RNA sequence: CCGGCCGGGAACUCAAAGGAGACUGCCAGUGAUAAACUGGAGGAAGGUGGGGAUGACGUCAAGUCAUCAUGGCCCUUACGA
């Protein structure tokens, strides 16, 4: 359950909360890559190991 | 009569040089995907592998007029020889 590994906890919502803007799209949390997109797409977030 | 004493040989020890090479090249952990540090294999040498030389503008009106030279000062029957 990560935003850097997968995605926004909420629609255009950063892990830390640096982006509580549902206008912010693409720009990541510079600490850890959180590309803001709709959290609903996390029903299709494919990762690996 | 083996202190290689007499032949013989050109790969090596050694030496004068043209160059390869070690640069964080690879894997992993830690870590803000950067950098970096540690361990190991690899490797002749490992994390600038070691040392010398190289001493940034400047500090100290510190040394030399006793290598020497010098704007001047003194001596020139002299301290010059």
């Amino acid at each position: 359950f990560c935003a850097r590994i997968f995605g926004p906890v909420k629609d255009y919502e950063c892990l830390c909360g640096k982006y509580k803007r549902l206008k912010h799209r693409g720009v990541i949390c510079e600490k850890c890559g959180v590309e803001v997109t709709q959290t609903k797409v996390r029903r299709e977030r494919m990762g690996h190991i």
